[PDB]
């Protein structure tokens, strides 16, 4: 079973086998953790670079998680073994590592916690994890209850495996002073400079107990013996042996022995995390490890999540949509912009898109993100591939590989900010550039970004792609310096047309003419060189070849040039229907729209690394949600209301049981992708990546707020412009906007020809609420034909 | 139980639990594999850089093995499940993953193969692995026999898990055309240059069957189900489901169903390995996968190992020593110099030392190694940190961190070559330098190496250490450009005194005077600045501090300055006894001599990264065998025969049962270390690193041949100069030397005052056999007081 519980606070899954990859996440200012329904977990923290405290049993690569992460028996996780001392029978919570038969199982994803309830052998177990707002530590609460009529003698064993910490130095021992287990290592390195760099690393891992235990074990191998995780030797014996780890793989195992009366419950608290030293671990203990500590942390954490609750609550005839939108969407949006995915060098397009989403949550964060991003613009006008969030940080990984699309996002996403807040005054703020002494207004920075995009085009008027655009791994189209991008051209035309609208609003008329003319020139160049007769191609290679065309067997059509040709005006009214049909026939699936099709099955080396990913995974033809929402947004821009809604609603798994099972995901986040290559590999199509990091969600939230519900800001006020699906006879929303609240009721009426809006029960003319007072609440009735 | 079998060809261990980390290795021209007694294995191959075909279940770091490697349930390995179709009962060979009760267990390390015999449920299993000489492929032979009186119905399932190959792209399927399973991936990368670099990678993994199976499974998760490795779901059912892997972790599982008659045995062959494509896998199949293929490969492999059998066979009163020396030592020596540890940039001191060992096996290899190494000497005379073995290869890892000791090895190790072969004519060969147009003789290159060592010294006359010397991680003594090494100074004096002896032999008298004077000058500087009163210190820091002294609490004495002060003359007859006693009191242990003591327990940042390794592991105070054999060699150089023998013999585990259990190693190789920090952590002291890669063995073989048995070359012939331990009343050796054979019998006689040598039963004067004819055999009797 699977359903929302606790008035929307949590979402419960009642089988540990039906959806075995499913998971939820928690985060805070410095860390994140993905928790799998069976007990596996992946946790990363910032110090100020990424690190972990719970390691794999081998020397693992530096990485957070892979899409479709495989788990394996010794994967890091969070476990408790229960032993009936009278029978010797054992089970583990949450389900791994023993995988015994349970009488009850619940995995509860929470807004602010993650928890389980399980039962076996007549013993009822509860486990609850939460995080504080500002420190890196996991707060663990365990409850054990004898559910039967007679007393029961139990051994209870937390099992928090630390893993293989380091080949240079790893150990662990019990510390009575810290009150628990401290594992210790030295992160490996060879360069003397890295010793200085690594000096503040939190290379201890603690597992601390509020309640003193009967015994402990710190040696992984001694814990298992020949019985393994399934039946650990240390649990077969009466008492743990109290061993340590001396250049041996350490573990965190404690033992409590209890006689529990009929119906008696006992509570045990623990904290788990990284520390520089025992002093830090003790500081965390004193701060958190108590009923009062846990309560205060939970109260402060709930307040944090409430602070990000956003601006829209809905009541539609679809209760799955309601639950997702009201309870799950806002926190996922908030995570992205509040912590910027826990990287010190966010990819520029991610920093800008994620903070766009914050316009609807905490727009002062958005405002500062534009200021910060533009401070790092290059003197040429170009934007760097990443934005540095800390002094001394560096560009890493894909950010070192030259991509060309970084400027396009600036006006695209600033439009959402200006429409929502009306903060045109941001345009006058003065910020420096990455080098040189020039300090200029936001508005002048933006002019320079758009002059950059116009200048970074070939003799045909098409945008250079270098080693990629929005498609990160599309790296061999332009690596020789001539290849051009279909998507970036049509997106540039969009960007320039938006920015020209802003310039006109600001009385910067010469700029408006210049950018509008640029947009025309690009769209003309796209129509002459990129349009392929029924859809727009993807690009042109260094050697002059157009790809993403009907002559291509794989990669015959890409979604992105279509969406963005709609947005930027390359696609006129005659072409638009060709686009819609080509996308439906070649890209649409039951799990959503694929980003390209058919998926590539072998390298094509004038397109590049994207073609070597597994067909249907990631950029190679998945239902890549972020591309799907750009299409949805484009459909909204032309009033294709039914198509927009249908494709948006496909992004949410359920309630269909086959769909839920096939995607394998809890409906508590939107993942970066559901597997594509739907025609080529139907068995795996729809499978969830399980990755909660995705710029999808800022666009999905924008689409719902401005598009579907149609409650959009303008310089005059609140524009009412809904695109509800026709099936809905009625709906409600509550919109917070510019400090006021709008209680909106929508109803279809056969008595009218044209939408009619009533404010506080009297009819308005036009579609804008213009008199908005901070703290006031307004009743809006929107009657629709 | 543990003992030699098959006339020395193999070594058998009869418990899978008593020595669970124990292992043996095999290699060939392009690959190596360590095989653990329970079924785990680590295999690396060259293409021409290192790679693997059997992966961990996560994204693992690029690495071969760690010292004291921990295994875990999903570690790569080599397994076969047996199911009794009548009862449903299952077991696995060799022992993992099921860990059932067995009725019989044998792990057989071989010179040329690795094998097991096991029995359970009345079914007798044999498993045998070998490698061909020149291709990368594992040859697997499985035998299954019904040992009972009635027919038995069995399912037989090879389980060769492929692991997590790649986050970009991984898959696998059954191929009827190749005749087995092909897993496929794309090695991850981001830089366009890496696509071109990676084009010839063998990114498929094959598991091919000679005999067609009843079914197969390629999906790891489908294989396990909820039963895991302990009780795989796919084995509980009647037939495997024949699933594939589509961006899922692939595996190699087949199923055979057989009714076996009483006493009936059947044989099944498989090959496992990497391939570029199916064509390559089929080429390997046609070449190897047959009785005739396996036989021919085994015959050619045995011939290879016989070709490296070396120059000494012994028959002493110690049958453990005999077995090790005769059957295990030579192949371990041969591996090092024949394949240079399967790196394209061997560390220079390793390339020279490993090829020194080849002087006693295939000295033409040694000769070419000197030529190759010197061709890469810098115009200054300095030697690079590594030697490149392939065009386009680069220096990697520690080879990028400046160390200063690389020249010292040249005359140190060339001495062994010249004494063994008499090939002074090598000195006249002309080779270039790394840059420039200068081509000079070996001898002139060597003069330039020694002029380099004399020039790379500070105002006190002591050798600069930069970021390390022989001790790789000793990187903070001289990183500021002033610190100096105690060890390198005293070793330089040794090197110069050896080279001066060569110059004198070659009539290069001015060079001999120059180097002998250099050696005196260094030894004087060592005695004035390094000698600490009872032993020699280790170095002096950039800020002028002498460490490795009695004022140091940790790192109070290091072994190396002592050994090499004996060799190079810094230690006179008055100091020598102080050295011997300090080493015995502070460094000697029951498992051998520690390289430093007490071990460091925290960073000391004017010494460096060595002090951060776990105390007792690796360079931080282990029984580091290679340092131990330098001491042994030094002891031999001063006729400390009993001490030399005792400490050499400690390097070989057994026959004492407690010793064997505590080290945990099969006595079929010498590991790089046995754990030290004997006073500080006795529980773990002696534990084997299990690492067969070690420059120890070329020195141990030299010590036995020239020192203990005393059969040493000179320009006149064979010098007889034994240092047998006093316990031995008699011993024999057979020495191959310069094309002749010497059958040597040693006997103690109270009837003599001085050793007496008889050649073919008549007494010689002096101690040199000078008339040596190629192909002849000589009887030597050596009578000793
Ligand atoms: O780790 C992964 O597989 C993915 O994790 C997160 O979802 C990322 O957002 C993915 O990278 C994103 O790819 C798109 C398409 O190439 C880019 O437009 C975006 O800026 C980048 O974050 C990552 O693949
Ligand atoms: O991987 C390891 O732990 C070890 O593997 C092999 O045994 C190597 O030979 C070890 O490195 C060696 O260290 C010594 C002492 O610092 C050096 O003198 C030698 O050149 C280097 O190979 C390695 O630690
Ligand atoms: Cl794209
Ligand atoms: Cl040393």
């Amino acid at each position: 079973g699977l359903k929302a519980i606790n008035n929307g606070e949590r979402y419960q899954l009642t089988s540990p086998t039906a959806m075995p990859q499913s998971a939820s996440f928690l985060w805070n200012k410095k860390m994140m953790i993905q928790v799998n329904c069976r007990g596996y977990a992946v946790a990363q923290f910032m110090q100020p670079e990424p690190a972990k405290y719970a390691y794999a049993p081998n020397l693992e690569a530096k990485t957070f998680m892979q899409p479709e992460q495989p788990y394996y028996a010794h994967h890091p996780g969070r476990f408790f073994y229960i032993k009936d001392e009278e029978t010797g029978e054992i089970f583990s919570a949450p389900y791994e590592p023993v995988r015994s038969q349970l009488n009850n199982f619940s995995f509860n994803a929470g807004k602010s916690d993650i928890s389980w309830h399980i039962a076996a052998l007549g013993i009822e177990v509860e486990l609850c994890l939460s995080l504080p707002v500002d420190d890196v530590v996991e707060l663990w609460e365990l409850k054990i209850k004898n559910g039967g009529a007679q007393p029961r003698k139990l051994s209870i064993y937390p099992y928090f495996p630390v893993g293989y910490m380091s080949w240079m130095n790893q150990s662990g021992d019990y510390s009575q002073t810290a009150g628990g287990i401290i594992a210790s290592c030295v992160t490996p390195y060879q360069k003397v400079a890295d010793y200085f760099k690594n000096k503040d690393f939190k290379d201890k891992t603690f597992f601390l107990h509020e309640t003193a235990p009967a015994a402990w074990e710190v040696n992984q191998k001694n814990f298992e013996g020949e019985g393994g995780l399934h039946n650990p030797n240390a649990i077969q014996q009466e008492t743990l042996g109290c061993g340590n780890a001396l250049y041996e793989t350490p573990t965190a195992v404690l033992q409590y022995r209890r006689e529990l009366a009929a119906q008696e419950q006992q509570t045990f608290r623990f904290i788990f995390g990284p520390a520089f030293d025992e002093s830090e671990a003790i500081a965390l203990r004193n701060k958190y490890l108590s009923a009062e500590g846990f309560a205060k942390a939970k109260s402060e954490y709930q307040t944090y999540i409430t602070s990000g609750k956003g601006c829209l609550q809905i009541n539609t005839p679809d209760p799955e949509l309601n639950n997702f939108v009201n309870h799950w969407l806002p926190r996922q949006v908030f995570y992205h912009g509040d912590v910027n995915r826990l990287t010190t060098d966010p990819q520029t397009r991610n920093y800008i898109q994620d903070n766009m989403g914050m316009s609807y949550i905490k727009p002062n964060i958005t405002r500062q993100a534009f200021l910060h991003a533009l401070s790092q613009q290059e003197e040429s006008g170009a934007m760097p591939d990443g934005i540095l969030l800390l002094e001394g940080a560096e560009l890493k990984y894909i950010n070192q590989i030259p991509h060309t699309d970084h400027c396009v996002w600036l006006p695209v996403c600033m439009q959402a900010y200006l429409d929502e807040t009306n903060d045109y005054a941001l345009l006058d703020e003065i910020v420096p550039y990455a080098s040189g002494e020039k300090r200029e207004t936001v508005e002048q920075h933006m002019h320079h970004a758009m002059r950059w995009l116009l200048q970074a085009r070939d003799e045909r008027g098409l945008s250079f792609i270098a080693q990629g655009d929005w498609c990160d791994p599309m790296n061999m189209v332009g690596y020789k310096g001539k290849g051009v991008s279909g998507w970036l051209s049509v997106a540039t035309a969009y960007a320039l047309n938006l920015w020209a609208d802003v310039c006109e609003q600001r009385q910067q008329n010469s700029c408006a003419n210049e950018f509008r003319q640029g947009a025309k020139d690009i769209n003309a160049a796209v129509n002459k060189h990129i349009w392929d007769g029924e859809w727009f191609g993807r690009g042109i290679t260094d050697d002059g070849v157009l790809f993403g065309t009907s002559k291509d067997k794989e990669g015959r059509i890409f979604l992105n040039p279509q969406s963005w040709a709609i947005l930027g005006g390359a696609a006129d009214e005659q072409k638009i229907p060709c686009l819609l049909d080509a996308v439906e026939q070649q890209l649409e699936t039951p799990y959503g729209v694929m980003m390209l099709a058919p998926a590539f099955t072998a390298m094509r080396d004038d397109v590049g690394r994207v073609t070597q990913k597994f067909p249907g995974s990631a950029e190679n033809g998945s239902v890549y949600n972020h591309a799907a929402v750009f299409y949805i947004f484009s459909l909204l821009s032309i009033g294709e209301s039914e198509r927009a809604y249908k494709l948006l609603r496909q992004m949410l798994p359920g309630p269909d049981e086959a769909d839920l099972l096939q995607r394998g995901q809890l409906p508590v986040f939107i993942p970066n992708y559901y597997r594509g290559a739907y025609y080529q590999h139907p068995r795996t199509a729809g499978r969830s990546s399980q990755l909660f990091n995705t710029g999808t969600v800022s666009w999905v939230y924008r689409c719902l707020i401005e598009g579907v519900f149609g409650l959009k800001g303008s310089p005059q006020g609140l524009v009412v412009q809904p695109q509800l699906p026709v099936a809905w006879q009625t709906a409600e929303a509550v919109r917070e906007f510019r400090g006021a609240t709008f209680n909106v009721s929508y109803r279809k009426s056969s008595d009218i020809k044209e939408m009619e809006i009533q404010l506080n029960e009297s009819v308005i003319s036009g579609n804008t609420i213009s008199d908005i007072t901070a703290g006031a609440t307004y009743q809006l009735t929107v009657l629709l034909p």
